[PDB]
C-alpha cells in the first residue's frame, strides 16, 4: 500500500475503473494549462521544491565567510475531499451504467480550476506566481463588441513578436469569450475563422480564467513540475457512503515575462 | 423456419430481395438515432431485459433475510404490418423494376419514426425514457430567425463542455431546421459552412424529431439494446394481397443526463 | 476486490476456510429444492431477469404500429446477515477447534428455509409461484395414521403418470412426515422398505416445508435460476465482532402445473 491507501476501500476494481475514468475525462476537459506550458514527468512523493538556481544572502557564520542560501520553489499538494454513495460502488460490478460519479466530476472540475487559476492567476500561499504576474508585456483589454477579439488578439501577437519571441502561439479564452468567438459573426463572416488562420497554435477552451491569454508554446517559458500526478485516495467510509479524494502534488513557474499577454475582460 | 414464416410467403427470392433492399435503404434515409447513440450486436429473440444494476426494496420472505429484487429494462417488440400486391410481387420475376413497394416504405418510415421518438421523445408504455426527460443541461429555445441558430449551437456546446463531458459533439436537426440551416445565408455567407466547422462530429437528418439536439458520440451514455434487427416477416395473403410486416426487439437506455442538451422548437 | 469485500474483513484465511465449510455443508444439510430441481450455473452478478418467452399488450407508439412488452422474471437476491466473535476467528490461526460457528450455523438454516418455501411455497414478493402454487394435480391429504402414508403416495405417483408425465418421481416429506415414515411399522414391517421401493427416485428430507410433494425429476419442469450462487460477504467490525452475510441471487420458474402433487399436512 502507498499514501492513497485505496487497498482499504470498500470500492470493487470495476468501480475504481468508473471512479477513475471519469475523473480523468473530467478533468482533461476542464484543464487548459496543460495544453500550453511543459509538463514534467511526475519525480514522485519525496520531491518537495524545485531548484530555481539563485543564491540568496544571509548572514555569515563568522568573519571571512560568505554564506548564501539555495533558493527553491515549494511544491504544493492539492487535496480535494469527494464522496460517493456505497449503492453507486456495487451497482457497477451488477452491470449499472448509470452509476452516480456526480461528485467525482465536482471534486475533478473543482481541481482543473484550482490548477489553472495557479497557473494563469497565481496562487500566493503556495508562492505561485501565475502568468498575469509574470507577464512584461502591454495588457490589453478585451472589447464590448465581440466583432473587434481578432484587433486585440492581432496586437497581442505583436507585442509577442516585438518581444523577440518566436512562436508558435496559442490563445486561451474563458468560456464566455469563447463561446462569443464560436458564434459572432460580422457581416456574415465568423470571426472564428479569422482568428482560426490567424494563430498557428490553438485556440483553447479555458474555463477556469477570466480575460484571455495569448502566449509563445516554443517550451521553456512555462514550467508546471509534478512531483505526483491526479491520483484518487481513501479517507474513510461508513454503511452508506465511502469518503475519497483527488490529489496531486505540483508547482509551476514562470521563466519568461514577455513569451506571454494578458488579455483583461 | 423461424417466427417471420418468410418461407410461407407466396414471395419469390427476386422479390424478397427486392423488398428488403427498399425497406433496408428506407428505413436507413430516415434513422437519426443510431447515427449518434450505441447501436449492440443484436442478442437475440430470447432476450427480454437489460439488467440496470440497480436493486429494489421488497418486503422480506422472513425475519432476519434481507431480500432486493433485480432492476432491468424490458425490451419492446415494435411491429408494423403493411400489404404489397401479389402483381407488384409476381412481375420482379418477369423482369419489373417499377413494382410498388410504397408500403414497404411507408412501413420503414413508420418505424424508423418509432424507434427515433422513442430514443429522444421517450415511450412511456414501454418503459422508455428518451434523452428528452434524460438530459439534465438546460433547454434551449431554437431562434425564430435561422441566422442565429448557431448562436444557440454554440451555448449548447458550451453547456456541453461546463457540465465535463468529452466530444466528439454532434447535432441532430428536424426536417425543418435541417432544410433552413443548409440554406441560409447571413449576409450572403451560407450558416451550413460555419455551423459544420464549430461541430467536430455531424449534422444530422432527423426529420422523426421537433427541435434539436446536440450530444456527445463519446460512447457510453446512450444504449440502444438490439434484440433483434429491423426483420421483414409474414403473416397472410389473399388471392390478390400480401401481409407482410417489418420488426425489431429493442430498448434504450440513457445512462448520462448531462451527455445531451435539448432545444425546442 | 468485489462486491464481497471479503478482504476487508478482520478474519484470516483459515477462519474464512471454516466459515464456508460450515456453511456450506449446514446449507446442503436443510437444503431439499436443489436436489430435485434443475438448478443451472450461475450466471453471474449482472443477471436481472429471466426471459419467459411471452408477450404483453401495451399501447401502441402511433397507427399502424403494434407494441408488445418482453415478459421477464426478476432475480432476487436473499441476504442473511450473521455476527461472529473475533475470538471465535482469532483462535482458529492457534488451533482452536471449537471457535463459535453456531450464527454462520444459524445463517445457513435461515437462507436454505428461504429458499426452499419460495420454491415449495412461492414468494409473493418477489415474483415467484412456488410448485405449490403452480400445481394443477388434485392436492391430497396426509393420513393421521402413519401407516396410510404409502396409499396417498401411491395415489399421487398414479396423478402424475395419469397426467403422462414421465419419470423418475421422488418424494419430498417434512420433518415430522420423513422421521414419521423412517420409524413406523405396520405389524412390524417398516413402511420405509415399502415406500423406497415404491419409489423410483429419493425419498428426501425437506425440514423447509409442511405436508409432502411427489414430483417429476425428468427435468425442465422446475427451474432454479443462479445469477450468483451462495456467497459469504463483509459488512462492518467493531473491537469483538465481525459482521458477515450469507447471499444468494436467485429466482425459481416452475414450467409444468402437471409435474407435481402437493400433500396437504
Amino acid at each position: 500500500m502507498n499514501n492513497l491507501y485505496r487497498e482499504l476501500a470498500p470500492v470493487t476494481d470495476a468501480a475504481w475503473h468508473e471512479i477513475e475514468t471519469e475523473a480523468i475525462r473530467t478533468f482533461k476537459r476542464h484543464i487548459a494549462g496543460r495544453r500550453v506550458v511543459d509538463v514534467s514527468e511526475p519525480s514522485g512523493p519525496v520531491t518537495a521544491a524545485v531548484s530555481t538556481g539563485h543564491l540568496r544572502d544571509i548572514s555569515p557564520p563568522g568573519d571571512g565567510v560568505v554564506a548564501h542560501l539555495r533558493e527553491s520553489k515549494p511544491l504544493v499538494r492539492l487535496r480535494v475531499p469527494f464522496t460517493v454513495t456505497r449503492s453507486a460502488i456495487d451497482d457497477v460490478e451488477r452491470g449499472s451504467q448509470d452509476s452516480d460519479w456526480d461528485p467525482v466530476k465536482a471534486a475533478a472540475k473543482k481541481l482543473a480550476f484550482v490548477e489553472d487559476r495557479a497557473i494563469f492567476e497565481g496562487y500566493p500561499a503556495a508562492q505561485i506566481d501565475g502568468i498575469r504576474q509574470c507577464t512584461s508585456n502591454p495588457v490589453l483589454q478585451l472589447p464590448d463588441d465581440a466583432r473587434d477579439i481578432t484587433d486585440v488578439i492581432a496586437q497581442a501577437l505583436s507585442e509577442l513578436r516585438l518581444a523577440g519571441v518566436d512562436g508558435p502561439y496559442s490563445v486561451l479564452l474563458s468560456a464566455e469569450v469563447y463561446t462569443k468567438v464560436s458564434e459572432t459573426t460580422e457581416h456574415g463572416y465568423p470571426i472564428r475563422e479569422h482568428l482560426n488562420r490567424l494563430v498557428d497554435g490553438d485556440i483553447i477552451w479555458a474555463p477556469a480564467i477570466d480575460g484571455a491569454f495569448v502566449l509563445s508554446t516554443r517550451g521553456g517559458d512555462f514550467d508546471l513540475r509534478l512531483g505526483t500526478d491526479v491520483s484518487i485516495g481513501y479517507l474513510s467510509h461508513d454503511a452508506e457512503t465511502v469518503q475519497l479524494y483527488l490529489e496531486e502534488t505540483l508547482t509551476f513557474l514562470c521563466y519568461t515575462s514577455e513569451a506571454s499577454v494578458a488579455l483583461t475582460p
